This record gives C-alpha cells, structure tokens and sequence, in this order.
C-alpha cells in the first residue's frame, strides 16, 4: 500500500474522463470559431483537404515523412479500383536525423533532407525523373492551402532555427534548388494524422478519424465546412488537424497534473506545452516511469533506497522498456535485463514495482487519450444524422501498435464512453508513405 498510495495518484475515475472529454469538446468548438481560435488552446487547423475530391491522377508519386524520430522517404504508385485509389509503397529508405542538423538552421535541416532525397534517387535511378511529391510533416501547420503553410511551432524535440513563422514546402523547394541535382513538383503537405486517414479510407469509407499515438499524440477528423469559419465555405467537410496534444496549455488539466508531470514538462524543449501529449506521448512516457521510480527509492521503496548512475540521467528510461517490462511473462526476466542494462540489481520485489509504475503510467495514458477520442467521436456524433452512428478511425504509432496492453485498455475505455456508437480500429499499414501519395494524387490533377 505504501507503494500503491503512491501510484494510485495516477488513477482517473470514469467521472474524470467524462469531465476531460466534455472539456476536449470545448477547446475543439474554440479554436474552430474566428474569435477564439487565435488563443485557443487546441488550434483545430484547417488541413485543406475536403469531402468531396474532384479526381485522381495516376502514376508514381515521392512521399516524404519527417516529425518522426528518422526521416524517411518513399516511392508510390498509385492507380484506380471500383473504389477510389488502390496505393502501395514499392520502394523506401530511412535516414538517421544527425544533431548537427536539429541545432543548426532550418536551412541545414532541409539541405540534408535534400541530400537524403538525392542518396535515395541514386540508389533506385530515378535521379532523372521529376515527380508529384508528397510531405508529411508531423508539425502543427497553419495551412494556406492543400500545398502552402508555415509551422506554428516545433514539437516532440525539434529546435532547427528560424523555422517557426516560415512557410514549410518553401523550404523544402529552397533545399531542393540549393542542389540543381533534381526536380520535384511539391504537391501537398498533409500532418501524419492526417496521411493515415487517407491510407484507410480507401479501406473504409467510413473513416473520417486519424489518431496518432507514437512519439507524439494528435487526432484529425472530417468538420462539417460550415463549423471551419477559418475557412470560407459551408458545403461539405474539410479534414481538421486538432493538434490537440497542445490540450491543457490554457490550464484545463491542471487538476489532473501530477509532480511527475510538472518535473517532464520543466525539462522537456518545450515548457508549458503539449501538456496533454506529456501525458501519453513516447517521447514522454519512459520518462514518467523513469521520475515514478526515483521517487520511490528516495522512499526506500525500491533498490535499496539507492539509484543507479543512469537511473538518475534524463531519457534513461526508453519508453520502449515501459513496453518490455509490461510484456515480461511473470518471470522477472524481461524486467530484470532491462534494469541490468540501467546498472541495477533489482530484487524480486523490485522488478515487480517497475512492473506496476510502468502500468501505472501507461494506463493513464491509454484513458487520458480515450477521452480526447472519445470527445472528438461525440463532438462529430452531434452534427451528423445518427443511429447507431457507425464510425472508422485509423490509427499508428508505437505506442498504440506495440506497448503490449495500451490498445486494449484504450479501446475498453473509448468505447465506454461513446454509447451509440459503433467504432471501428484499423491500423495503418503504412499510412504516411501512402495517405501523402494518395492525396498528392488528388492534389496533382490540378498542379499537372
Ligand atoms: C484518398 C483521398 C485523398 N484525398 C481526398 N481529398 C482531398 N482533397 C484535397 C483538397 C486534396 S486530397 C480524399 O477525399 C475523400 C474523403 C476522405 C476522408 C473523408 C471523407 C472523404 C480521399
Ligand atoms: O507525431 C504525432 C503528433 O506529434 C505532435 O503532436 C505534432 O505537433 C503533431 O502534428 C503530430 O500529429
């Protein structure tokens, strides 16, 4: 009880969801009005991607993926079945992100982009060709249209300089040039939500949610026009980039917040933002567990009362062990290696309070994140028609596909809290190389 008075702290009542859900659907109804969307928290970002598309184009299409922990760059092709598009990746490679391109420029960042871009086109011969290309750029984006916006503001760890206030497909045209060694026509620029939407639609019609749950948390869903007042025009849908990681920057979660979270958030690139992404993310969960732990043998409540060397160092906990030690089969093994690795000699009863701190972090997470659905998924219930509501969200990222338990736990809670509606998950397989493709596709029939 010691122990779990402590970890108690972050459990969350159905009543606690259901008032972090109702406070969601506030903040989303704020930053889609013309008077509040400037300080709303959750900026709601019109994506300029809409219901109806006019037509598709066919043909190979280059998808780049960056706002992850690598970049990543991709060849498409795309063609046409019955319905709509049919895609399929068919060919790639990845590209570590150095350090010495994260502190220097915006301009260096994207010069090695542009170099990485090239390495790619030599090793396929294709340095020749000039494709329709797409960008995903996992960053909250003020868009100007399907292929012009600038970034609000890094995330998840990037610093590049004089990036912030700067259109984001300029740049990339600016890196493109700054080579002469080839051309591409940049079609459309789409946030990772909003790319995995697109890869299941094509799967399922009804798919009009992207949710996002890897090293950062974001959801994207199809507004009714009318309610995008940012945007001129009331027929039809526009897909919505919520950014809402950025929840409870205005303070809506304050209640909720634990010490642990406030020591993250002080550290982290970004102080007093993505507030709500703190408490789900990647980037952030291994480092939760990570302060839960030193809190507890500063408590003589765990190894002795004594602290490893990396115990003790920022990062040291890789949200990827939070994943192996909730997988250990009850041998202790997973979790022993894992804390031998950190320089520990966790005894029995060690291993099984690592055990139960990775639970506690994660499952909050899991609930925390069903709410900010759950919300979302009402708020779109409400200016629609209804039954039983049928819906499809396509969801990615490690967490949410690997960390052994935090699919089912969100899955259960979603669902509880969305009575009436009938929600269908599926995962994207590869849905940033072919969500870009497929909406570049339908970008192209206008820029070719
Ligand atoms: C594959 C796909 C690609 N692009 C679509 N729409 C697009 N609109 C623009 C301005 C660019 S691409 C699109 O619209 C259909 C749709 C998607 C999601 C919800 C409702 C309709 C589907
Ligand atoms: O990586 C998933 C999410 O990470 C961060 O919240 C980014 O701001 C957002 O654009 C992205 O969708």
């Amino acid at each position: 009880t010691l122990v779990e008075q402590i970890l108690a702290e972050f459990q969350l009542q159905e009543e606690d969801l259901k008032k972090v859900m109702r406070r969601m659907q506030k903040e989303m109804d704020r930053g889609l009005r013309l008077e509040t969307h400037e300080e709303a928290s959750v900026k709601m970002l019109p994506t300029y991607v809409r219901s109806t598309p006019e037509g598709s184009e066919v043909g190979d299409f280059l998808s780049l993926d960056l706002g992850g922990t690598n970049f990543r760059v991709m060849l498409v092709k795309v063609g046409e079945g019955e319905e709509g598009q049919w895609s399929v990746k068919t060919k790639h490679q990845m590209y570590s992100i150095p350090e010495d391109a994260m502190t220097g420029t915006a301009e260096m960042l994207f010069d090695y982009i542009s170099e990485c871009i090239s390495d790619f086109l030599d090793k396929h011969q294709m340095k020749h060709k000039k494709l329709p290309l797409g960008f995903t750029f996992s960053f909250p984006v003020r868009h100007e249209d399907i292929d012009k916006g600038i970034l609000l503001n890094w995330t998840k760890g990037f610093k590049a300089s004089g990036a912030e206030g700067n259109n984001v497909v300029g740049l990339l045209r600016d890196a493109i040039k700054r080579r002469g060694d080839f051309e591409m026509d940049v079609v459309a620029m789409v946030n990772d939500t909003v790319a995995t939407m697109i890869s299941c639609y094509y799967e399922d019609h009804q798919c009009e949610v992207g949710m996002i749950v890897g090293t950062g948390c974001n959801a994207c869903y199809m507004e009714e026009m009318q309610n995008v007042e940012l945007v001129e025009g009331d027929e039809g849908r526009m897909c919505v980039n919520t950014e809402w990681g950025a929840f409870g920057d205005s303070g809506e979660l304050d209640e909720f917040l634990l010490e642990y979270d406030r020591l993250v958030d002080e550290s982290s690139a970004n102080p007093g933002q993505q507030l709500y992404e703190k408490l789900i993310g990647g980037k952030y969960m291994g480092e939760l567990v990570r302060l839960v732990l030193l809190r507890l043998v500063d408590e003589n409540l765990l190894f002795h009362g004594e602290a490893s060397e990396q115990l003790r160092t920022r990062g040291a906990f890789e949200t990827r062990f939070v994943s192996q030690v909730e997988s250990d089969t009850g041998d202790r093994k997973q979790i022993y290696n894992i804390l031998s690795t950190l320089g520990l000699r966790p005894s029995t009863t060690d291993c099984d309070i690592v055990r139960r701190a990775c639970e506690s972090v994660s499952t909050r997470a899991a609930h925390m994140c069903s709410a900010g659905l759950a919300g979302v998924i009402n708020r779109m219930r409400e200016s629609r028609s209804e039954d039983v509501m049928r819906i499809t969200v396509g969801v990615d990222g490690s967490v949410y596909k690997l960390h052994p338990s935090f699919k089912e736990r969100f899955h259960a809670s979603v669902r509880r809290l969305t009575p009436s509606c009938e929600i269908t998950f599926i995962e994207s397989e590869e849905g940033s190389g072919r969500g870009a493709a497929l909406v570049s596709a339908v970008a192209c029939k206008k820029a070719c």
